[PDB]
């Protein structure tokens, strides 16, 4: 019998000194003894959802605050840092945006003057969705990934993701996204730029030298968002190291900002069908990573602010999705320190110590 969390000690208190301690979180998730998990474990949240573009804004005009309201509010109420995710996606962003005035897709367009005219009407919707959404926030967010996944996996040129956004703006959807989010949320605002497989060539030095040119022409970035989505024998620990202190390298901040461990390699196939199903064996390999992990995040805690996990316990992870994607409908993962019914795993003994 593994105790329940509110049980333990705190992971917040654990790490106080060196970083963060952060969950991803739906609203639905801020009472009971979910919230009082939260509020005794972490000292950081961000919003799993409810800040994304089309969570925000999903049409011209029309903003739904909300769900994340509920969030901000929950933060306050817990004296929580409060990481704001995200200005700027190529999903769970709304359709509106990439439409010309006569209501045609703008990456159609084949006429170069008029694909200018739509560079520019796309930058200024951009501008002002960042606009208002900041300026609420802006007094409670203590770290904004002002942009999300924005490199290329492959590809040894710049390497930048040929999204929507990038095919009408090229990289200025960047530039200005940053810009508009320092005029707007001050100058002392933390403001990061966010994606996964970081640690990993040529990804992180496609990253590396997209950073590299924003900060060359005073685009005003503060820090690399690391998100961490991670298995259990990949990346390396040196890997992660490598990573983390080439982008300090660059007078950045790092944040690991999505942090999961999953039980299974890529793609993640076969996987188990229920967490009941998972070995013992696994939760103790999952335990053994874990353990390596936050010995090198302590190691870095010079360069490192701020760990989020995505999520709070196994109950409710986005790689459950991505397991039933592969694996014909079926398929649990089970990525936290924390089991489906709160209680603690292996992996949470190896991180507290
Ligand atoms: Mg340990
Ligand atoms: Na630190």
């Amino acid at each position: 019998v593994q105790p329940f969390a509110a049980q333990v000690a705190s992971l917040a208190d654990r790490y106080e000194e060196s970083f963060d301690i952060g969950a991803a979180v739906e609203p639905h998730q801020l009472n009971g003894r979910q919230g009082k998990v939260l509020k005794h474990h972490y000292n950081s949240i961000v919003a799993e959802n409810a800040m994304k573009p089309i969570s925000l804004q999903p049409e011209e005009g029309v903003f739904t605050w909300d769900g994340a309201d509920a969030i901000v509010e929950f933060a306050r109420k817990n004296n929580m840092n409060l990481r704001f995710h995200t200005l700027v996606w190529h999903n769970q962003v709304p359709d509106w945006f990439f439409l010309d005035e006569e209501g045609n897709p703008m990456v159609e367009e084949t006429n170069e003057a008029k694909r200018q005219a739509n560079k520019e009407l796309l930058l200024e919707r951009l501008e002002t969705h960042i606009k208002t959404v900041v300026e609420r926030y802006k007094d409670d967010v203590t770290a904004w990934d002002v942009v999300n996944e924005v490199v290329d996996d492959g590809t040894p040129e710049r390497g930048l993701r040929e999204s929507v956004w990038y095919q009408i703006t090229g990289d200025e959807y960047i530039r200005v996204a940053f810009e508009t989010a320092r005029k707007y949320a001050g100058e002392d605002a933390k403001l990061f730029i966010n994606d996964y497989n970081t640690e990993v060539t040529p990804k992180r030095d496609h990253l590396y030298n997209l950073v590299q040119d924003l900060l060359a022409d005073g685009v005003p970035i503060d820090g690399v968002g690391h998100q961490a989505h991670i298995q259990i024998d990949w990346p390396t620990i040196d890997e992660i190291r490598t990573s983390m202190e080439m982008f300090a390298g660059l007078g950045l901040d790092n944040q690991v900002t999505e942090l999961d461990v999953s039980l299974y390699g890529w793609p993640p196939r076969p996987a188990f069908p229920t967490y009941d199903a998972i070995p013992q064996e696994r939760f103790q390999a999952q335990a053994d990573r874990y353990n390596q992990l936050f010995e090198l995040y302590e190691e870095l805690d010079a360069d490192l602010s701020s760990v989020t996990f995505w999520g709070i316990a196994d109950n409710h992870t986005w790689l459950d999705d991505r397991a039933r994607e592969y694996n014909d409908g079926v398929g649990k993962d089970a990525p936290f320190v924390f089991d489906p019914n709160y209680r603690v795993k292996p992996a949470f003994w190896r991180i507290i110590d």
